[PDB]
């Protein structure tokens, strides 16, 4: 297994998957009074333009989630199958005029091996060094962009505003890209200021990826929307118009109507449903010997845990036997696999009962 | 301007687009009974595991269109958002070790787009070439891959057995990849002889890309079907789980369910449906003086219309004075422009209706 993905596929089709970190849970009342009427929107979908359609949909989900200075003009936000086909199109975009990419350590690995695939070279930022503190010039000057995820994955870290701000203005010296994975925005609501003000107010080339995926049981219909400055000056515009025309109105619809689901209370609803998964976790296995879990603040749909006398791929392995599956962090560390070996991520996404049933099965794998 | 795709945008929002080749009729009664109970497959796709869905949803869809010998054990036919990210990673995946790509020419010109993109060098056959006589020695040793669309598109062409398996063979005796795009299948019952068991008689290296979008009115919710060789001997699977994880379940009950209303009588109907809209638009443009077909026999869901006296980007832009999005014809020629200068492409999945008005509207522009 070669990635988090190859990891990930050995769980897809068990009751005890805990791996992959989309939205797996049951739709609530109001999602599924959505779910029912799909004939309807289906209708509205054939019958309306779709920019009307898109339009609504990313309105109803960057005001959602406080991003109010979104540039919302048509041709701005790119709406792509997913956020990994938003960052091809961006790490090829890249590649044309850059050879050096910082990046946040650790992160999800397909974004460093989607740079690398696209002959970007990479040079790691730990999250420290990230957050509490400037990047120092000669990083900056050797690299045509920098790249963060906030909130990150596996870390659940948010960039805070204030450092936001300064990240952009150093890349804005420079004309170094600035680049920010979002698709975990909605669990957290320490990211919910308007990063396009702080953004466009800088004045740097900035390139933002959000992702409405992770966030509700759509059974994998989602998009990942690309948002570009006017100056971005990458060709990011023409590669998407050789992936795609576009993406179905059908599923923009399902955007704005769980959107507004979500801002009628439905995103309180989960950020509790995730606190109550993650306690369920906690409370089984932090009075095991040797059990620690390093993002204590996390609010993210997936979380870490950490033991002490054994590698987290051996914890897998014993895992498996009885047929549950989460993923060892070794990847999550992309420039230092070593970085991550006594620790493996739990998906929080789930439903709360297949959840307890794994922790509890996690808990006598531990106390071997 | 820069390729198809953004003249098919112009089109996207606007009653008259006959541009883009995306089915966008009105659904059959039999479809609609499909979507009416969408909530019942949504159900479905949140119990069953993913591999039973997706299993049903290949063999469905492959034997719908005489494909039996496909390899149907897991993990040989990897489901993607479209066939253009199958060909993004096709592409990506050639230049690993591929310089020179040998392409039908014409053929849909993101296909040349992704391709270059991605470091390839290509090198134009025309269809004459391509379905009449043995490519030369020169050639295929100069070249690490051999790409043939079939049916064509733009041109509705199909690659007959005889000469698949004498390319095949061909391809197995030099070393090269034998690559097909088969998007159009489903509309030509001269494209449904078992492709897989040509090439796997042979024992060429191969990959193929299935796509069951151009076929039904779905919103352009579908699948991409990227098959390959065991002895591919290309990165196809590494650069497939750094894209994705998977496709939506519910899409891929979708495409199970019009599958098999397909087989049920639905294909012949569209076969008629087809038919019949092409019949529509050759008969409206009938006494008009400098017209002709190029493709008398193409059963595509496209049509081109060829000119004597007049260019096909002065006939699309005088169609839009009048809101009807048509398509000019010299990017599909993507070795030599001007090989199209003088026709329009014209949809055909639309409802006969919006059709009829914009040939007609044609017609009064031809007769002016
Ligand atoms: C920060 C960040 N940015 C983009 C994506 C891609 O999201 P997408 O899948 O396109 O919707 C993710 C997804 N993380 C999932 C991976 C499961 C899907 N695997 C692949 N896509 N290779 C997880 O960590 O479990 C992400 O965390
Ligand atoms: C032979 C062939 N192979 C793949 C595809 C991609 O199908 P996809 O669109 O990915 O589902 C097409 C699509 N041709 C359509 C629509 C073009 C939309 N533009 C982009 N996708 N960039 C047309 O001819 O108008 C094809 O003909």
């Amino acid at each position: 297994k070669e990635n988090l993905t190859q990891w990930a596929y050995l769980a897809l089709n068990s009751e005890l998957n805990i791996a992959d970190g989309h939205a797996r849970q049951a739709l609530s009342p109001g999602q599924q009074k959505i779910v029912n009427e799909l004939p309807v929107l289906w209708a509205e979908s054939e019958q309306r333009p779709v920019q009307q359609i898109e339009s609504e949909a990313h309105q109803a989900y960057f005001t959602l989630l406080g991003q109010h200075g979104y540039p919302a003009e048509p041709g701005r936000v790119l709406s792509c199958y997913s956020s990994s086909v938003s960052m091809e199109i961006l790490a090829r975009s890249l590649s044309a005029s850059v050879d050096r990419v910082a990046l946040v350590h650790p992160t999800f690995d397909n974004i460093a091996d989607l740079l690398r695939g696209n002959g970007l070279d990479l040079v790691p930022v730990e999250e420290d060094a990230l957050h509490g503190a400037d990047l120092s010039a000669e990083l900056l000057s050797s690299v045509g962009c920098v790249f963060v995820t906030t909130p990150n994955n596996p870390t659940g870290r948010v960039l805070a505003e204030e450092r936001l701000r300064r990240l952009a203005e150093q890349c804005a010296e420079h004309g170094t890209v600035l680049a920010l994975d979002t698709s975990f925005r909605g669990f957290d609501a320490a990211a919910h200021y308007d990063h396009y003000a702080v953004l466009q107010e800088a004045g740097c080339r900035w390139v933002v990826i959000e992702d409405t995926g992770k966030l509700w049981p759509t059974l994998d219909l989602k998009a990942g929307l690309l948002v570009f400055s006017e100056d971005i000056g990458l060709p990011v515009e023409k590669i998407y118009s050789d992936i795609l025309l576009g993406v179905s109105p059908l599923i923009l619809a399902l955007i704005r109507e769980f959107s507004r689901d979500a801002a009628d209370g439905g995103l309180a609803d989960l950020h509790a449903f995730i606190l109550h998964n993650r306690s369920v976790v906690r409370r089984a296995l932090a009075g095991v010997e040797g059990v620690s879990f390093p993002d204590p603040e996390s609010r993210s749909s997936v979380e870490r845990v950490a033991f002490a006398g054994r590698t987290g791929t051996e914890v897998w392995e014993e895992l498996q036997r009885h047929h549950v599956f989460a993923l060892p962090c070794r990847q999550f560390h992309w420039a230092e696999p070593s970085d991550g070996d006594h620790m493996v991520r739990i998906a929080l996404s789930r439903s709360t009962e297949p959840l307890e049933k794994s922790v509890q099965v996690l808990r006598t794998v531990l106390e071997t």
